[PDB]
């Protein structure tokens, strides 16, 4: 009936040890998630064109012409590490275990409140309504992970969070030509309108089932499983110059101290060992071979057009060309007692040398004279096309079939977790987004939405928009994800570098006087792994 | 559904005789639990400073400086006596018991109402709002007993009650030098802060499951079972004839017997105690003479030369007359620890209404001998506290980006709370052949346990341990 | 669920015909019960001192003084005749039977209703507020018979009728020398207060179960079984003792109060339609060595006393529960408070106004064996309404043999 | 609980077809019935008096001198054809069937709603409060046909209906000596009370269990069955007399002796109201009347043959006497309940009191305004024999014509009516 309640609040996480050194790691996560109704119960189909700013040259970049279908549903996306774990847990897991798993998966809304407003202001419960829930368990709605946006659930438990206005990308055409501050002319920025063969409307009513739950009954997901590829929580140090058999040094040093270097023996044109370079004698450490190449060279902050206009080329690795910066609200991380609309932001220095230092890169001629000449070697400090701004590394890619790198690490609390892979016939590598990628099906979006509360007066025949009731619910959603995880084993003498509490980022883990709270970046990749 | 009872109120107790002269003492209690919404839905840190009044010189005992994590459940809190007994039943266990022993304890929170108010004031249920229920089985969260503030449950049955705002204490560092009146300058009184290592802040709802009550509902604590250790009921008479401060500053030296100073002063209010009828704030008061005879009594000891020479000279005695720092009102006495191998001590008494029953005991290596505070100390581990808290009743306005408080319909409950306390009790037998020393009613204290003209009740102390038993 | 009947109301007696004469006579009592909020929540103890009267010389037996435990509970009390018995019944009663035997009792509370005021006033109802009940199965509370005080639950099946609010004996001590006027001056006329070995302050929620009755569920008594004997339906003067609680007219086994005079209200006989305080009364002249019956307002039963020598007869009561009585209902609005209670605060908790309206349903079951009263021109109208909805029931003899 | 629906609305006239000639004809009925609360909770003895009306000689016909019991009770009451059957069902029954047996009746109460009134007028739900039921099931209360002060319920399926004010004889005694104008002397015309052996002051309290129906509660009723003579739809053509507009004098005042036989006088009159046949859109208090001409020739200008049916105002059926020696027959309805008859249905809304009562004010108790809605559904079955045609001729048969046809449609103002229709058409061999 009405009066009993249909879940419990959970947002306990377990460490459930397996035998073998596993530990199954069970995140629930519990929110009240808050709903208005929507602005409008039609969809609607809107294009965004600022002209403005991109017809003043140079500002290429800020290009936000794009065509959405606003859609009167709401998404409830929990596809964020802050969701499930807490700042000790995520110590806990990162400190002591290798690699992380996930398993399953699962939801539950439960204990819907609908309330009516009326005007000073009187709130009445409305016993009559309904919640609208759908589950695309199928995958057929356009898939849209809300931690791009940073509109996933609220990290905090005890907070009340909002779900994320639903909306995916409509086909659009356009054309944004570059120029530079101090061009003759304004360049061909226009917008072509819609290709009629790449139409795809979708509708959640069309498209999947709908529960109209009401204030007495549950939603519930069955558990969904993952069949995921293992994140390893660990980083790779080792560049090309790095890997194999260090030279044998003759004279070792004989006094403690920087200045006492050791000297490799012999003279570098009568060295010895295996040289890619048929012409030349010296064997040296940048020139001896190596395996493979780990991380590759990428023109940096390379912008690049198709059909639906400019855009930036993804990079696997970052040295800061390449590196995240996550901008995030008060939701999900800035401290809850600061004014203004300005996001916190931080750019994640992963630990990992998979990256390129591209001041120091060079190309030179094949002839391999020594002391190379000017004309002979191609530096960071020379002009392509004149333009002293653009050395040759911005518009250079060095990768191949000996290629190696890492998937990106976990960034706390803001990262993705798992991502959809895509429909392409050839599939990426990597996503630059999540480290977990799923390879057949994904877990399906939960929408939401508060059914048409009408008035009296509904005529469908009328023009103008219908009068509704204001209605707005809030309805307990939990969560359940399951992780698997290896501890790890001290193998090196030496200790690795851990997270720990100290006297400077004390504060940022306890709330203000005024209840203030913040949650900081956390580095997900702390023990060094061994890469041959 | 919404209109079903979900329990039954029950205040009886019962002696259930058993074999051998046991007695199963079960004691039910009910209270009618009143639950406004948080102060603030969020959890706060405050630090609380009184420079102000230890910079004063002299000034250095009123020390209240902490830090502590301001919570927005609220403790229902059953450990202590009044709770569970009136002074009738108080009055045939000291009367007729040898010993006690702790059983059993179960909660039950039913006939949960939820009601909001609205602008005059209007009053409305609503049957959708639920009262979030917590249970700590595990003791996750810190212990904290509301029996040494006086902020549990109320002693009478019919009166309503309570529950106390929860709070813990979150660490700090401090220094305060003491110093008297007439000293040269201001002593070093300083605050530093929090040490990294020792932060620990804890919320419920990452600890404890959490169970949402609508109207309906009902969430019943499981039986606990105990394993204490007996608690006697009677006073050895025989004898042998027969402030100091740490990393959080100042604190005193407990005392397990007083003679004064060791014996236990309890300040209590008007759901507590007091004769409720009474105004203004000021808490009513005793002080806990107890019976046992084996506290020292230091205006009459001495120390003396081993040379032992009967009518002492003056070099070869220590009086509690003699200076020691060349203070005139400071003697060897208050330097002096006689605690060795051969010390024999009683556990503390009873303290009806407003003594606590158990207390956890210490996760030290080395756990002391006996706690000042409870007659019985849990071992193992000790009954969960129950947290409660009225989930938010939002409103329409609600934005999260916003860094001001959320907009809640003012929200409010009473809820039932039942508990069946259980005990094991042992009946006396007479040795001697005078009779002992028994608590009655009589021409003086008679209108303590009866209510006045204007309904207002009191409950007055009553000493537990009332017979004479041989220590040796 | 709430909007599901509880229970059915009922009002009929059955004549049930057994063998060899005897007949089961099953009286079933349904009344709407109306309860308002406790005036107090507390338990108070008040003395009643009426020295303005009685030290008048003269004024002896005007001694109202007493002190008692007024208590928030209220008490349905069905111990009358009028309550199950209408004049047709006791007509059939008194004429056909020859004795009379008290057999078994029970009561059910059901269609519980709790309702809330705001004030213009609208009377919005409280589905999550609830009514304490409680039963005193065991006799732990004092014996408390509301037909003395004229107390009952009212005589007619149709009026709305309220339970009387619960009170109970405290011990005090009292002196009043008699004197008559003319007297020199003025008798020894004090109180001595309470004697700490007499102290008994009894509370409902320490000494029996409550049932927290919201507005969907119900309360049934147990059956209870009676011992007493049959009663037979066939047929110094103003001395008053002084106890340590002061004087007391000595009561008088057998009539020519000397017979009983009742005295009562528009529940209980007199014309509803009437106005003023004044009661109406009727002295009860028996034609006969047991009390007889007293119609409507006489006592069915009451408990022995508790001393270890009894009394040979009650002089209220016909029958007589030797071992044990039937248990004592009473009834509570429970607080419904408002959200600025501070229980450290010093004046009276602030309470919603509620009230309930609960429907009672007694049965009774009697045996009697078969062996005139008679509706004639004079009390013919006694009998039936008056043109404005009038009602009454006259007093009715029992000994008629 | 409240939320879910109790029982189905069902007006269907079913007739079930039986070989050997015999139909078994189910007229289901339902009626949403709206009950106020009572003017009083108290039951009231009024003695009604007319001595100003009759004290003008020559008006002892308009004597309306009674006494009678006000009760806080309402009845329900379906002991009326035009409850059950529309006029075409009527047609088909008159038309083609010879006589009718009465087999069953039940009924049930059912998808109850209370409300409560509050002062401009605002209109809330109350799921506290009752509806009492309460079913004579052994007829210890006096037998109240409806039909003949037209008080039943409505005749129309979609109109909804008001039960009747419960109401009874108490007895009295009065004494008018008849005169005519140009009488010299007033004639005795008094009152003398009541006589104490006749007095019968009846409750439904004390007589009846009553059960208190919140909002989620259906009040099913049994399935009573008839045992009555059948009643025939054919009339003789081929009798008796007795004294025209004779009036006896009983204790309780003139009365007209009833005539077994019509021809005006024996012809019975109808009177009825909005609900009762009445054009429903007309104005002013004039009730609609007819005079049923019976087509039966038993009587005389100046066993024997039964009364007819009258659709849609006569009774379906009415007690026996209770006497010693019975009569013959009923003046009023075909059938006669020989000896127990369908229990009376009688219905009230509990108390809804206020804060402020106090059952020793003399004064009238203080309660909310309160009223209900509740559906009534009843089935009667009925059993009847198909007619044969033994004449050459054709028979007379209802039918619809130019001059009749707007009776049976309803107007553009959403008017009705119900004509009544002669019930005895074909003719009988004597």
């Amino acid at each position: 009936g009405v009066g009993i309640s249909t879940g419990t609040f959970n947002n306990q996480t377990e460490f459930k040890f397996l035998e073998n050194g596993w530990v199954e790691i069970t995140a629930n996560s519990s929110r009240l998630v808050h709903l208005n109704m929507p602005e409008s119960e039609n969809y609607r189909r809107v294009v965004v064109n600022n002209m403005d700013k991109t017809a003043v040259n140079g500002n290429m970049a800020l290009d936000d012409i794009h065509a959405q279908i606003v859609t009167p549903w709401s998404l409830v996306d929990a596809n964020a590490w802050g969701v499930w774990f807490n700042p000790g847990d995520w110590q806990l897991i990162v400190n002591t275990m290798s690699e992380l798993h996930l398993v399953s998966f699962e939801q539950e809304i439960f204990n819907v409140v609908l309330k009516t407003v009326s005007e000073t202001k009187v709130y009445n419960n409305d016993l009559t309504a309904s919640l609208m829930v759908a589950l695309d368990s199928n995958n057929t709605m356009p898939f849209t992970p809300a931690a791009m946006r940073s509109e996933t659930l609220g990290f905090y438990p005890w907070k009340p969070t909002i779900p994320t206005p639903w909306r995916y990308y409509f086909q659009w055409d356009r054309t944004l030509i570059p120029s530079h501050t101090g061009t003759s002319g304004t360049p061909t920025n226009i917008y072509h309108g819609t290709d009629p063969d790449d139409v795809q409307f979708y509708t959640i009513e069309n498209s999947v089932p709908v529960h109209l739950l009401r204030t007495g009954d549950e939603f519930a997901t069955g558990t969904f499983f993952f069949d995921c590829k293992p994140c390893r929580l660990t980083h790779t140090w080792q560049t090309n110059r790095a890997l194999g058999l260090p030279p044998f040094l003759n004279s070792l040093p004989q006094s403690e101290g920087a200045t006492n270097f050791g000297d490799i023996g012999v003279q570098q044109d009568k060295r010895r060992g295996v040289t890619q370079m048929g012409n030349t004698n010296y064997i040296t450490e940048a020139t001896i071979m190596r395996p493979a190449e780990v991380g590759y060279s990428a023109p940096y902050y390379s912008f690049e057009a198709s059909t639906q206009g400019p855009f930036k080329t993804p990079i696997a690795a970052g040295r800061a060309d390449g590196n995240p910066r996550y901008a995030f609200g008060r939701q999900h991380g800035q401290k809850t007692t600061t004014t203004g609309e300005t996001p916190e932001r931080f750019t994640y220095i992963a630990h990992q040398d998979t990256g390129r230092y591209p001041e120091g890169d060079w190309i030179q001629n094949i002839n391999f004279n020594l002391p190379v000449t000017n004309d002979n070697v191609l530096l960071p400090t020379d002009p392509i096309g004149g333009k002293t701004g653009i050395n040759y590394t911005n518009i250079f890619n060095t990768y191949g079939p000996l290629t190696a790198l890492n998937n990106v690490p976990p960034v706390y609390p803001n990262g993705q977790i798992w991502d959809k892979e895509f429909d392409t016939d050839l599939k990426p590598r990597l996503h630059v987004n999540a480290p977990f990628v799923c390879q057949n099906n994904c877990p399906g979006q939960l929408f939401v939405k508060v059914a048409p509360n009408l008035t009296n007066e509904y005529d469908p025949d009328a023009s103008a928009n219908m009068s509704r009731i204001v209605t707005y619910s809030d309805f307990w959603w939990k969560g359940k994800l399951v992780f698997k995880a290896k501890l790890r084993a001290s193998h090196t003498w030496n200790p690795i570098q851990q997270m720990s509490i100290n006297v400077d980022n004390q504060f940022n883990y306890v709330p203000s006087n005024i209840g203030g709270m913040k949650i900081v970046y956390e580095k997900s990749q702390l023990a060094p792994r061994k890469l041959y």
